[PDB]
């Protein structure tokens, strides 16, 4: 599951990955972050 920290940083996010790159790249890119669970914290809330 994926959690960004602001809207901005989301929308990157969604640019960053049409091209297919992986989720990884896309979030030391981005500032969002990758969790295994569902839950995102209150700071990652986009």
């Amino acid at each position: 599951t994926t959690c960004c920290p602001s809207i901005v940083a989301r929308s990157n996010f969604n640019v960053c990955r049409l091209p297919g790159t992986s989720e990884a790249i896309c979030a030391t890119y981005t500032g969002c972050i990758i969790i295994p669970g569902a839950t995102c914290p209150g700071d990652y809330a986009n």
